[PDB]
């Protein structure tokens, strides 16, 4: 695709079903102390779409159990929905607190 429009031009299919899981796979989570490249496999194996797995595919559990409904919101269309997966996991291992 040379010739045509000056710009760029590709209207068509807006995600990408590329990558998916078959086999049965174990259940993932992700913790203060996890990897920005676990992050990515929570994401998924949830069954969120790819437009967030790749805003939030980078930043490490800490960073991301930081970033609130807000946070979230922002970087990603789906962030009320990805947050509403994280309080499950920053409430295990720490919310209410003693002390």
């Amino acid at each position: 695709g040379s010739s045509g429009s000056s710009g760029t031009i590709g209207r068509s299919a807006a995600q990408k079903k590329f990558h998916v899981p078959r086999q049965n796979v174990p259940v993932i989570n992700i913790t203060y102390d996890s990897t920005p490249e676990d992050v990515k496999t929570w994401l998924q194996s949830k069954g969120f779409n790819p437009v967030t797995v790749n805003s939030l595919g980078v930043l490490n559990g800490a960073q991301l159990f930081s970033l609130n409904k807000d946070e979230l919101r922002t970087v990603c269309p789906e962030g009320a929905r990805v947050y509403s997966q994280i309080t499950v996991q920053k409430a295990a291992l720490s919310g209410p607190s003693s002390g």
